[PDB]
């Protein structure tokens, strides 16, 4: 049971400010010699959030596999002395274990979700206790992401692993310390419903020790509805809806009443409803057209550090070229871009961070499991570890309007039998989990109509693909028969709305070709503007998603010059001719809706 | 029998002038209509020599596959009614088709060699004559280099090929018209021996007319003298490159004829680790090279020359490699007359089906691709490229094909007659065939039919990608592998890593600048470590065009230079090598 930390009877000092004492641990010997006792040896200051690979300009740390240590001293605050107090990582990218001055409190694996441990048995109100971070970046099989680590004969720890994005690790996001009530909400669970779009309810279900009345005010903060009930309601309105262009919010105050303190926990929501019919998705009961990005979380120096100017940039981006949704590609972002997301009423794919299962799409020229569905490869661990990713991100992000649907992974090898062994209890346990969303999982290229394996299982259909590009590279003609043809054959084997979450182009900002040939600005023009021809002659595609919104760091091969090209920005944010062409069609369309050609 | 055509009683003029007619055939109607009975007409412009791909600025004339229709007209001088007159394109990329009004003068196939035909019957002096060439740029498993022509269902061309450069087509050099005397020289050979201040110059000047031979000097001041063989003693450097001059004079009662021919003294031979010029142990030290250049594609370029000779010179190159086909001639009269050693190489490049992009026949040697057909095809490759550069002194090697698959069972057949009659094709100059990096020590199947063999290795940029320190510790054990599995003088002909100019690293991360030195300096640290290795080629030279893919960021970003001609931060770091050690002479 998580929340999001907010005010009142609630209040945090963050430490997300500032400079820790950071080391690397090129033997292994920091746990053996307990080095969250003493304060650290061989300290470099470090700044958090943010990845530690970039910060130092050292392709030593950059290319480091193992543990190190952040930590850091702080004065926790006394008039804190009779409430609760809980030490919250936002993230922590890969592996976290913490001790909190010679007692260790937490450990977590999953590099991209939250997670907090009470600490108020183990800390001296109005004095200063030592923070001690263990951080692990390495990937096995049951890692989600999965990778392989690869011991060379002196010992150096390389780690490989099968996706696109660079393994940057370390404190990506907040690191704080924040106080409720010993009585307190612990959970929220905030369900919509809609009828003819001016008279439906709010379902609530609550949780510890106290009990619950919750208010539902305006953004005018007028109070239209009230309920009581650990075991929540069913608070029935006429509202004005939560809608992709506008995103109105009211609050869901939850107020927690034990006898003598009291505490109240404020949750915005956005009232929508989100169904799947045929080949529509429908937000409100009207078919939606999605447009926008793959995104990243990655950004200059900084790595996949959270830091606000990017976020309030990128949106003014996104927003000008008439973007109206996003998918959290290969990971879940910061809750600061969901919540933005539900203020701006931004459509958003929520997606874990199941990437790489799958042994088919590497470089050339160079020792994998011969089964990818296998004890040696993907597993029953790996099953389970998966499960666990999907029980944090919905346990995060239940309650935001902004997410509409859950990705379950991304481009997994379906062919082998055990694809859909693995699959399928995964797609159950996910509805079991959210009955109110769709459910998708982003397919690969060579899984196509006729062999793929596991995209029954899913409400809605995502594809990503390259032709023109990976394949039949360079020719326009001849990929837009082939795109053509496949989409047709998707409608026909499924009848589900199909969403290209991904397509795009490498494209090296300033070459220009009068021919049109690959890697130019204007060759990402044409092929952008091939696909969307393509799309507005089948009637189930209900959306677009460019793939990349800008050029992304990747690990060194011969396939990627500097990293990922494929953005429509560079990695400075600065706009490639494609970038006019998108803000053309995006913004001269009628919103929401498909373009009528 | 070939060679350049010269002017003191034969005369030239070229039709170089580059403006022709030029027409594409997309329906393929051309040959039936017999468009060379009319002038071409929905023709435009084009330059000659030039390739026709990229002059236009046009998408769909630059992957053309087919026939193209070059003419021109030209007045044949009237002093010009009694001698032999030739019509010569010195090349024709892939296959070409005259016409001189009409008659059908010529064919060729072959794209990187000259092809000439008397046309004094179909002339008439004084006026002009309608010249109509028709020239194929498409390769099958038959031709050199080979490739696949693979048809759509709209009955749209698709050429696909295995060479990394761009398949560029057209009159890619000089076209002239030259007119000898009716009894002429038609062939030339000489040969050169050399003793540890001392020796001989064997000739052969294959002709109707007696022989006498003047060698003069570069003062032309005579040194020897003779009157259809010779061997003449005497009392051509790397740094230097001298050239003395046999003068040829076929005498006849009825008219006479005399060409003017460069030679070389100097010595070639190889044994132990060394190869030595003129008894020397010499260090190659230089580039792989492409004709290629903007706007012009693989079209010869005089300015080009001057300024590429001018970067190789201040750079400190004292050799190159002709890289997957025959340069210009006049390359080789600037290597010969400037000192520079070349190894020479044909067209034999694609016999590989292994290292394509990801995302065909099923076995390499056999009838459905490297055939007898191909055997055929490619001795007469290797001869056409032995009778233009026999006399050449610049010529240090013959590279008989670049980079083949050795691992399928029928390599070594289709190859020894080739060694084998290359070899006897002349001993005076080593052979070389450059083999892949997958076929390493171990596994290749014929360095052995070769003087000395050339490798092309690229490890730390295709295989252990960015890993440095592992990529040394491959380079130097394999480099080890190889001098004690066949004890030859070994030559790098390939080592590069694509770097784009402009992207820099505070890491050193693969196509930086920064990382094309550090792996540079990598490579050249190992080789100062194996007594084996004589030679160095950086991989390119400058940047050059190629096929469209995902491993091509606009081409080949491999060279040592952009195709600008401007210089990396790794062309410093070469100069310092080769401007700080003793020319020849490897550290
Ligand atoms: C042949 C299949 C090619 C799949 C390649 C497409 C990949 N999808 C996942 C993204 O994270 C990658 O950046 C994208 C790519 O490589 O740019
Ligand atoms: C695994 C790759 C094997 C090396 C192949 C490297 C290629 N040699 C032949 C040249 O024509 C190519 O330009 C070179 C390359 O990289 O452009």
């Amino acid at each position: 049971h998580m929340l999001r930390p907010v005010e009142t009877p609630t209040r945090e000092i963050k430490k997300l400010d500032g400079l820790w004492a950071f080391s690397l641990d090129r033997e292994n010997c920091g746990i053996d010699q307990r080095w969250w006792e003493s304060a650290l040896q061989e300290s470099r200051a470090i700044a958090v959030p943010g990845s530690f690979n970039d910060q130092f300009a050292d392709a030593d740390i950059r290319n480091y596999a193992g543990n190190v240590w952040y930590q850091r001293e702080v004065f926790i605050p006394k008039g804190w002395a009779g409430q609760r107090i809980v030490l919250r990582f936002d993230a922590v990218t890969h592996y976290g274990k913490v001790w909190v001055n010679n007692q260790e409190v937490m450990e977590h694996q999953g590099g991209y979700t939250p997670f907090e441990a009470d600490v108020t048995p183990y800390v001296i109100a109005g004095k200063s206790v030592r923070i001690t971070v263990c951080v692990n970046n390495e990937l096995n099989w049951q890692t989600i992401p999965p990778g392989m680590v690869i011991t060379d004969e002196n010992g150096k720890k390389k780690q490989s692993y099968f996706h696109d994005f660079f393994n940057y690790a370390g404190i990506h996001r907040s690191v704080m310390l924040y106080t409720t009530p010993n009585t307190w909400v612990d959970d929220i669970t905030v369900v919509t419903h809609v009828a003819q779009d001016c008279n439906h309810a709010s379902v609530d279900w609550q949780v510890a020790n106290g009990d619950v009345s919750v208010e539902l005010r305006d953004a005018d903060q007028q109070v239209v509805a009230t309920g009581q009930g650990t075991s929540g309601t069913l608070q029935v309105v006429n509202p004005h809806l939560w809608q992709p262009g506008e995103g109105y919010l009211y609050e869901l105050c939850v107020t927690a009443k034990s006898q003598t303190e009291c505490d109240i926990y404020p949750l915005r929501v956005g009232i929508r409803s989100v169904a799947v019919k045929g080949e529509q998705f429908l937000i409100n009961h009207k078919p939606f057209y999605f447009t926008g990005f793959g995104r990243h979380e990655d950004a200059d120096l900084r790595g996949k550090g959270f830091d606000n100017v990017l976020m309030v940039h990128d949106h003014a981006l996104m927003d000008w070229i008439g973007a109206n949704s996003y998918r959290t590609s290969h990971y879940p972002y910061a809750e600061e871009m969901l919540d933005w997301a539900d203020e701006h009423g931004i459509v958003v794919i929520d997606e874990t961070a199941a990437v790489g299962f799958n042994l088919s799409l590497g470089i050339g020229f160079e020792n994998k499991p011969k089964e990818l569905y296998s004890e040696e490869a993907v597993n029953g661990e790996t099953q389970q570890a998966h499960l666990q990713a999907i029980k944090e991100l919905i346990a995060r992000d239940k309650n935001h309007p902004s997410v509409v649907m859950w990705s379950i992974a991304n481009e997994p090898d379906t062919r082998p039998q055990g694809a859909r062994e693995y699959f399928a209890p995964l797609a159950e346990a996910t509805r079991k989990l959210d009955p109110t969303r769709p459910i998708t999982c982003v397919n690969v290229m060579f899984c196509d109509a006729h062999t793929d394996t596991i995209s029954d299982l899913f409400d809605v259909l995502c594809l990503n693909r390259y032709y023109g590009w990976y394949v039949q590279s360079g020719d326009l003609e001849t990929a837009e028969k082939v795109l053509e043809k496949e989409l047709l054959a998707w409608q026909e084997k499924l009848h589900q709305p199909i969403i290209i979450t991904e397509y795009g182009v490498d494209t090296l900002a300033g070459l220009h070709s009068m021919y049109t040939d690959m890697w130019s600005e204007e060759y990402q023009c044409a092929w952008l503007d091939m696909y969307h021809r393509v799309f507005d002659r089948v009637s189930a595609v209900v959306g677009e998603q460019v793939w990349n919104f800008a050029d992304f760091a990747t690990s060194q091969g011969i396939l990627r010059v500097g990293g990922n090209k494929k953005g429509i920005f560079t990695r400075d944010r600065k706009p490639k001719s494609a970038a006019f062409l998108l803000q053309k069609r995006w913004t001269g369309m009628n919103f929401g809706e498909k373009p009528q050609q």
